[PDB]
């Protein structure tokens, strides 16, 4: 029986079907009183839910679903028809990360594809009929987001105005992709100060536009 089931578990008897905010809250909840977990938390969640309002983004893709719990944050503000991709390679995860939006009332709006990005990345245009992002949010493994981020533009996934959503940049940290997107002309970047997860930890959240070539 894992930490993972047990945020689950909790969700289910603590939060109302239907209802996303109160899942946020009871997630917050049991990582605040009774176990740690890397959900992006409510510090930058709140960070997140500032950009996805601004852009209202129509397609999204998230590397590292882990729970569920970012991918209820955004889905929940998604304008109607809007759509957000998922990817997560622990199948275990993918299966609780299901189960958590299906709970929440978020299913039709989300796919939760369980494998690794960057053997999805390129399948995307062919099997899940995406022209290109909106908007791209990482929380994967740390050394894969500069990777997928060169995969993603050689897939020709970006576009101009892409928004790249980085958590973690400052704990565990990323420092080749944060590196490489503030050299970089094809991108302007912003750097987001918050606090991890539920901890007197200072991170932050990197947004890095892309301006094409
Ligand atoms: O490391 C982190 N997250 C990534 C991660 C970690 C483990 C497993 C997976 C498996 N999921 C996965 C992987 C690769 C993938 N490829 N394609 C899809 C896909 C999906 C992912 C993390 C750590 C901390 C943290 C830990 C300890 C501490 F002290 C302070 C902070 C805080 C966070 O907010 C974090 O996000
Ligand atoms: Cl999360
Ligand atoms: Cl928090
Ligand atoms: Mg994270």
């Amino acid at each position: 029986d894992t930490k993972e089931q047990r945020i689950l578990r909790y969700v289910q008897q603590n939060a109302k079907p239907g209802d996303p905010q109160s899942v946020l809250e009871a997630i917050d909840t049991y990582c605040t009183q009774k176990e740690w977990a890397m959900n992006v938390g409510d510090a930058k969640g709140q960070i997140m839910d500032a950009v996805i309002r601004e852009y209202s983004p129509s397609l999204v893709l998230e590397l590292g679903a882990y729970c569920g719990y970012s991918a209820v944050r955004m889905a929940r503000l998604l304008q109607p028809g809007a759509r957000l991709l998922t990817m997560e390679i622990n199948p275990d995860c993918a299966a609780i990360t299901q189960q958590m939006l299906n709970f929440a009332g978020l299913q039709d709006k989300v796919t939760i594809l369980n494998g690794a990005s960057q053997d999805l990345i390129p399948q995307l245009k062919k099997k899940y009929d995406v022209d290109t992002l909106d908007m791209v949010f990482l929380d994967h493994w740390k050394d894969r987001y500069l990777p997928d981020t060169l995969l993603l533009e050689k897939c020709g996934l970006l576009r101009k105005g892409t928004v790249l959503l980085a958590d973690n940049v400052i704990v565990p940290g990323t420092p080749d992709f944060l590196a490489y997107v503030r050299g970089s002309s094809s991108f302007e970047c912003t750097h987001y100060s918050s606090y991890l997860e539920y901890m007197k930890v200072v991170d932050g959240l990197e947004k890095a536009i892309y301006q094409g070539p």
